[PDB]
């Protein structure tokens, strides 16, 4: 009928391979682990992984396969009254795309700036450089006032790319080059969606192999760098005392729900095209193992780079980097300078970032569009109308993202990254999914359908995880965060005014309130 299906299982595998693999495995994980002490981030990370990450991902895949519907419509046949989880997921992904494409815009700016003989961030002698700047090579000299010194890479990222304002209360003026880069990326996405240009043919081999080969050579270079042992020890060995703060637990619980693309309506859409009699269990387990291994292995390379930088700069590891949403843009551009012929490797690395980010970008944008289409199949899922819908959505998203390319858009970006598609809202959605599935629908009723589909009956390692481990963890993290409140501080120094915190809380509540509002609306009818 109108609903189409995958031509072969290889399409599903290659779709998921780019959909939850991208910037969240090599960009968000490093500074999230770096800010929260280091090794202490891993214990709650693995606990949340084996407690809810694979279980909820597999549950979403099974609901998609068993319902043959999108993010919003599956809950209509699962539990009509507890609908609104799909609406919250759509809100989360809509707010996520806006600031997710800004990273791609920064990558495009870096790639365009890479097209000359000398990389601009290698040295600091330009107009934007402070008199405080000097090269990292000579920073450790006893002659060279050891607190006000700064590295060329940090100054470049702070002024040339960002032009950081004193605070969110001074937006400044708009930057036109960043707006052009954002428009270019949005045009590329629109052309890749409108004409259906995708990874179909022999190009999939390159599209899948090249990022992993680049990651492997990056890891080899990082592990070869001196001072990597200190970075590895910082990354692995935990601190027991830091475990008493809710921030580490809530960051670890959010990396599992973010990198795996959970609670945003993409996995159910991807599983909606699968075959009824298809063994999704083994494929889902293998893909989850691949994703977790990707995050874990990229952590080794990036923390070895951080350890080398801390060793060369003469300072400690915890105060050698930006420790915010832009740690990768200091860590990796510093790494590509050591490799022979730096320009070629820089171009390759930025193309690799663009590829990993874009395939996911397309995945979640298409998931959002399909979820919206499933609500109105008559007025959408059409020709020119479906074109103008995507065009209007892209234009609105570009206009909204224009607010983060000004001189004071870094604070807005950090606020979005903390309150938009992560934190309390993700725990809210995951709890309300696992609770309903385990208690109202029934965990034993789903095993019968699973046996009908995959052929055999799985074990109880997941029926208990959907019913006990996940709700307890979600409620505990929520209560612990509420009891001990610590305000957000960008780069440990900036103090956000009360109105900014209220704006962030309103951003989070816009997604959180969907469930109670839908419940009361349905009960009123
Ligand atoms: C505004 C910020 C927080 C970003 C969120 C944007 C979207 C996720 C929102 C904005 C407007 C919402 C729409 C507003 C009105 C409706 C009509 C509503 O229709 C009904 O009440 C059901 C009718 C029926 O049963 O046919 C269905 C949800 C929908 C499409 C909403 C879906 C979610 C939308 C697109
Ligand atoms: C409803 C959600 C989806 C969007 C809400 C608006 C946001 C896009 C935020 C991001 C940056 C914010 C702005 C950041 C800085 C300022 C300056 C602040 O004070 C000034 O106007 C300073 C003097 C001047 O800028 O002329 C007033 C609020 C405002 C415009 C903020 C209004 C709300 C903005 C546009
Ligand atoms: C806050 C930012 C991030 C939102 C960016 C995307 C929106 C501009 C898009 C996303 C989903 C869109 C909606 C998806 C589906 C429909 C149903 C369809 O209904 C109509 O033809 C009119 C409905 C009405 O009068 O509300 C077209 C409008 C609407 C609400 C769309 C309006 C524009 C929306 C909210
Ligand atoms: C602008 C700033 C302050 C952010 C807050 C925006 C909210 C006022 C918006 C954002 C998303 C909206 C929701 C998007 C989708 C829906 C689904 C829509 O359809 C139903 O749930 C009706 C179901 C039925 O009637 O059978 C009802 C409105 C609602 C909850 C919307 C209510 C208003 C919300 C929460
Ligand atoms: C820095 O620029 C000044 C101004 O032209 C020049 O005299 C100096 O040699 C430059 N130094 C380096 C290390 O590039
Ligand atoms: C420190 O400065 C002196 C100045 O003569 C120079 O000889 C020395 O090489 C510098 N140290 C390093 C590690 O380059
Ligand atoms: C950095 O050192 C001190 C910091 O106490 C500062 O007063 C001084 O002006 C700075 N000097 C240089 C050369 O940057
Ligand atoms: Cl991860
Ligand atoms: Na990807
Ligand atoms: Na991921």
């Amino acid at each position: 009928p109108q609903r189409e299906k995958w031509s072969s299982k290889i399409d599903f595998v290659l779709s998921v391979a780019g959909g939850f693999v991208g910037l969240g495995n090599v960009w968000r994980f490093p500074y999230l682990c770096y800010k929260n002490g280091g090794g202490a981030f891993l214990i709650p990370y693995f606990i949340f992984l084996f407690g809810s990450g694979l279980p909820v991902f597999f549950l979403e895949i099974i609901i998609g396969q068993y319902t043959s519907e999108g993010g919003i419509t599956c809950w209509e046949k699962i539990c009509p009254l507890f609908s609104g989880i799909g609406y919250a997921s759509v809100v989360i992904v809509s707010l996520l795309n806006v600031y997710y494409i800004v990273i791609l815009a920064w990558a495009t700016y870096y790639l365009f700036q890479s097209f000359q003989k000398e990389l601009p961030w290698a040295h600091c002698n330009h107009s934007w450089n402070t008199p405080h700047c000097m090269e990292d090579t000579m920073r450790k000299n006893k002659s060279v006032s050891s607190t006000n010194f700064t590295s060329p890479v940090i100054e470049f990222w702070e002024r040339n790319v960002l032009s950081l304002s004193p605070g969110i209360d001074h937006p400044g003026s708009l930057k036109w080059d960043l707006a052009l880069c954002l428009l270019l990326v949005w045009l590329v996405c629109f052309f890749c969606i409108w004409k259906g240009v995708r990874s179909t043919g022999k190009v999939v081999y390159f599209t899948a192999t090249f990022p992993f080969a680049m990651l492997l050579v990056l890891l080899v270079r990082g592990l070869t760098l001196p001072g990597a042992g200190a970075g590895i020890k910082f990354y692995l060995y935990p601190d027991i005392t830091r475990l008493e703060d809710p921030q580490v637990w809530i960051d670890a619980g959010t990396q599992i729900f973010f990198s795996y693309a959970i609670c945003l309506g993409a996995m159910t859409s991807l599983g909606s095209y699968n075959k009824y009699k298809y063994n999704s269990y083994r494929d889902c387990m293998l893909l989850g193992c691949l994703n977790s291994g990707t995050s874990f292995v990229s952590g080794f390379a990036i923390f070895s780079i951080l350890g080398f930088m801390a060793q060369e700069q003469g300072v400690d590891i915890a105060d050698v980097a930006e420790s915010g949403p832009g740690l990768a843009f200091i860590a990796y551009p510093k790494a590509v300078t050591m490799m022979p012929l730096p320009t070629f490797w820089s171009i390759l690395f930025f193309i690799m970032l663009l590829l990993l980010g874009l395939d996911s970008q397309f995945v979640e944008v298409e998931g959002q569009i399909t979820s919206l289409v499933d609500l109105y199949p008559s007025f959408l899922r059409k020709g020119y109308r479906r074109e103008i819908f995507i065009a209007f959505v892209c234009s609105i998203s570009y206009l909204l993202g224009l607010t983060m390319v000004t001189e004071g858009g870094m604070y807005v970006f950090q606020l979005f990254d903390y309150y938009a598609a992560s934190g309390v809202c993700l725990l809210w959605v995951a709890f309300f999914e696992c609770f309903v599935i385990a208690w109202i629908y029934g965990g034993d009723n789903l095993y019968d359908g699973i046996e009908d589909m995959i052929g055999y009956r799985p074990g109880p390692w997941m029926k208990y995880s959907w019913a006990v481990i996940t709700p307890v963890l979600c409620v505990g993290c929520f209560i612990f965060s509420l009891v001990k409140y610590v305000p957000l501080t960008y780069n440990k120094t900036y103090v956000y005014p009360n109105w900014a915190i209220g704006l962030g809380w309103s951003l989070a509540l816009s997604s959180m309130l969907c469930v109670p509002l839908v419940i009361v609306i349905r009960l009123c009818q």
